This record gives C-alpha cells, sequence and structure tokens, in this order.
C-alpha cells in the first residue's frame, strides 16, 4: 500500500504524559512530587489527560495537530511501558470517560491521536505474570510468557525473557495464539475508542508475521488509520507494505544534529545522507515518516546543542523542511533541558516567564511556512550541499518549489540562479547571516 495521505499535512506532538499538566489533584498519588522535582525512573508528578485538555490550546498554538502519547495503560511506573491491564487507562491518568473527553475535544479541534502499542513485554504486576508467579506449571498464562523454571526469580537475573534484560518487563510469548489474539483485542479496541493511530514500540523485538496480522487487523477498521514504528538504524524493512506506513526517522535527527550540534558532519556529508535515506525509503511512505529530533528516549534538543538557541533553530528549520511528518518533543518549543532519560522527562513549566519564547516563535515560523506552502507538505525532497556550513533542502511538487537554506557558519551568500534546484524560484542572490535560515518559495 501507501501512507494515509493525510500524515503529509500533519504536524505531531509527542506527550509523556506523566509530566505534561496536572489538572486534577484528586488523581495525584500519594506519593506525588512538586512540579519542579527532578524526573527519575521512580516518581510521580500527577500529570493527567484533564491536564492534555487543559493546554491544547499551546499544541494548536504551537502549529501542530496531532498527538503522540507515550502509554497510557494502567501500570506500575511513570512511564507505562510495564502495563498491568492493556484495556484500563492508568488510575492516575484519568478515567475511560476522560479519555473521551480529551478525544472529543482534539476531534473538535482537528488533532488526531495515536498511542504507543506496547507489545513486546507487559509489566511484572500484570495480571497474566503475577498467575504464573503464584501457579506456575498450572497456571493458565504459563506460555504466555518464557518462564525458564519455577519459583520465578528476578535476582540477581531474571529467569524468564525479558525486555532487555529488564525484570520488570517480562516478554511477551508471541507466538502463542492466545497472545497475539490478546495484541489484536487490544489493537482493536483502543481504535474504537476513536484513537488515529498506533505506535510501534520496539517491533524488532517480535516479529514480521505478526506484524503483517497486525497492519490486516488495524486497516480492517480503517485504511487511514496510521502505523508508525519505532526503529532507530534504517526503516526499510518496515516500509514494504505489509507492516507500517513509516518510521520514527531517528536516521534523520542523527544527520541534522551531527551537523547542527556536534560539527562532526559537513553539509556535504548532511546531504549525501539525507538523500542516501529518502532513496531507500520506498514511494509513497516518505510521507508517513515521523521526523523529529529528540524523544522521551533522548537528551534535549536544547542540551545536545549546549544551550546554543540559534544553533537549536537551524535544526529545527531541517526538520520542518523534510518530507514526512515532523514532530515536536513536549517542552522542547519553552527550551527545556536535559539528560537522556530521565533527565530528558522534566515537568512542563507552564509560567511562562521560563519559556525561551525565541525557540518558540522560532518553530512557529518554521510550521507556519510548511503549513502555507503544499510543496513543504506534498513535494518531493532533495538535498544540496552549497558548501561545508550550508545546505538547502528543496521540495518540489511540480511547477511550484520551495526551498530551505540553512547555514551553520558565520555568514554566506548563495547565487540562486547558478544553483539549477534553486534557479526555479527567481530569487536571486539570498544573504545569510550567522546560524542564518532562509525560507524560499516560486
Ligand atoms: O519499552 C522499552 C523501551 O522501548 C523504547 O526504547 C527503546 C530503547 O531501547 C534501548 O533501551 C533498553 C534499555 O537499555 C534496557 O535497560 C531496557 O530499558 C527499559 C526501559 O523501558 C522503557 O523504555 C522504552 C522506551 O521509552 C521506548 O520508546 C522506559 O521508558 C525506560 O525508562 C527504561 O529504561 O530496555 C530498553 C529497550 O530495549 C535503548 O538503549 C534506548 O535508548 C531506547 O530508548
Ligand atoms: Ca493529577
Amino acid at each position: 500500500v501507501t501512507a494515509p495521505d493525510w500524515l503529509a499535512d500533519a504536524v505531531f506532538y509527542q506527550i509523556f504524559p506523566e509530566r505534561f499538566a496536572n489538572a486534577d489533584p484528586s488523581l495525584d498519588p500519594q506519593n506525588v512530587v512538586p512540579w519542579g522535582s527532578t524526573p527519575t525512573p521512580d516518581n510521580f508528578f500527577g500529570g493527567d489527560l484533564q491536564g492534555i485538555i487543559d493546554h491544547l490550546d499551546h499544541i494548536v498554538a504551537l502549529g501542530a495537530n496531532a498527538l503522540y502519547l507515550t502509554p497510557i495503560f494502567e501500570a506500575d511506573t511513570n512511564h507505562r511501558y510495564d502495563a498491568k491491564d492493556y484495556f484500563s487507562i492508568d488510575h492516575r491518568l484519568g478515567t475511560l470517560e476522560t479519555f473521551h473527553a480529551l478525544m472529543a475535544e482534539c476531534r473538535a479541534r482537528g488533532i488526531r491521536i495515536v498511542l504507543d502499542a506496547v507489545l513486546n513485554h507487559c509489566g511484572d504486576g500484570h495480571w497474566a505474570f503475577a498467575d504464573v508467579v503464584e501457579n506456575e506449571a498450572d497456571s493458565a498464562y504459563v506460555n504466555w510468557f518464557s518462564v525458564e523454571g519455577f519459583p520465578v526469580t528476578a535476582h540477581p537475573t531474571p529467569n524468564y525473557r525479558t525486555c532487555s534484560g529488564c525484570y520488570y518487563l517480562p516478554k511477551w510469548n508471541a507466538y502463542n495464539p492466545e497472545v497475539r489474539h490478546h495484541h489484536l483485542d487490544v489493537a482493536r479496541y483502543w481504535i474504537d475508542q476513536g484513537i488515529d493511530g498506533w505506535r510501534l514500540n520496539v517491533p524488532y523485538f517480535i516479529n514480521h508475521t505478526f506484524w503483517r496480522e497486525f497492519r490486516t487487523a488495524v486497516k480492517g477498521k480503517s485504511e487511514d488509520l496510521y502505523i508508525v514504528a519505532e526503529e532507530w538504524r534504517s526503516p526499510v524493512e518496515w516500509l514494504q507494505g505489509d507492516t507500517a506506513d513509516g518510521t520514527m526517522n531517528y536516521t534523520a535527527r542523527d544527520l541534522i544534529l551531527g551537523f547542527t550540534a556536534d560539527g562532526g558532519i559537513d553539509a556535504s556529508a548532511l546531504a549525501a545522507g539525507l538523500n542516501a535515506l529518502h532513496a531507500e525509503i520506498p514511494a509513497g511512505f516518505h510521507r508517513g515518516m515521523l521526523n523529529l529530533l529528540g524523544s522521551h528516549d533522548t537528551e534535549r534538543v536544547l542540551t545536545r546543542h549546549a544551550g546554543d538557541v540559534e544553533a537549536a533553530l537551524l535544526s529545527y528549520a531541517l526538520l520542518f523542511s523534510l518530507e514526512g511528518a515532523p514532530m515536536v518533543y513536549y517542552g522542547d518549543e519553552v527550551g527545556l533541558t536535559g539528560d537522556n532519560d530521565p533527565g530528558c522527562r522534566g515537568a512542563m513549566p507552564w509560567n511562562e516567564e521560563s519559556w525561551n519564547t525565541r525557540l518558540l516563535d522560532g518553530i512557529r515560523t518554521f510550521a507556519a511556512f510548511r503549513a502555507h506552502q503544499p510543496a513543504m507538505r506534498r513535494g518531493r525532497q532533495t538535498a544540496v550541499a552549497l558548501d561545508a556550513d550550508t545546505i538547502a533542502i528543496v521540495r518540489s511538487g511540480g511547477d511550484e518549489r520551495a526551498a530551505v537554506i540553512v547555514h551553520r557558519g558565520e555568514g554566506t551568500t548563495v547565487d540562486t540562479a547558478s544553483i539549477p534546484e534553486l534557479a526555479p524560484l527567481d530569487a536571486d542572490t539570498v544573504v545569510l547571516g550567522p546560524l542564518g535560515t532562509a525560507s524560499l518559495a516560486t
């Protein structure tokens, strides 16, 4: 197949729901921490679904029209990849009624919602696993997991298969038809609650036979439901038409940040990598790629840039220029900082005096350009290096075209007429100042 058409016009906002906004005190756990606390793997801040509803104006003001939520099902941890019941929202987030309110408000605003499908593993608190821990070989669920022997032992190393050796993340046995039934049931159930797509967590830990069945199940509900795979290496395996519509585009993240933050990759090397990536992606799937600069699994963009806001803006300029759907990680738009998980999972500040408004306004501008220019959404991409510190991202439909020139040096001029991919813009000589960008259209 090809990715859903609507992805061309999508702009995602990624939220880690424990940390976006706390609107309902009745849902706070007894162990809640102050909103300004340092995140850790164990604490709870009380972010909730009503908090999301209440701040949808912020997200629409940024230019986003879709949300990617990390897991929201009942779970013991703050990140919720350890689900204990795939059929219930976590009690600290809210009820199913509140979830439907969020969906209804999103539908009213034209915002789509993509949830995080965690099918490789559950939590050790999941009712099926607890039943195996208690009843052992007599449990009906023993073969829902891969338990080496009894008793079940977590420490010092688990005697059961897990996600990357983590004792509290037992691995689901996806070779058991009963487990596959459960998983495909979860996929269909949440679609029925109104969601618009699923992001696949570590799909490479399962197998393609299962993911083909998953696509069939999802697309059987609606061909317009989006499936995006988490993939940190090449996307190609997920874009053959039988599994995903796109991947999280971590390849492009690495290219962009190597140029704008690290210094190590120059414009020639950035263009060659972008063009090679675009060529590897099959036609019909470029639009489904979910492009990003950071996530809940990376340091924050502004930290990667060592606090250099103008340089960080270069990375946003590149992000919004690329074919595929751009995604901003919550808080990055106001210049939050932090090292990798747990450091990137700080609470979103709502006191606007802490906000970096140069970043916010800048990202808003790049979003507006893409929104206004059809070619920036539906146009094919070519990357053209001009010199070691200067790159142009050209998006061309037919007769029309647009281009974003990004410069990481101390200034340059571009003779647009001498560059064949830029010549149709009829833009003459463009002068860029230090860490400058320019956005041009026919
Ligand atoms: O559901 C697991 C995990 O999946 C995504 O991230 C993939 C993840 O892969 C590697 O990390 C592994 C850790 O080294 C290992 O210790 C264990 O960690 C468990 C983690 O569980 C959750 O992580 C999710 C990510 O959020 C997903 O998007 C939780 O959020 C984390 O806080 C825990 O550390 O297993 C993972 C997965 O193999 C990479 O090192 C990591 O960079 C990448 O994020
Ligand atoms: Ca709360």
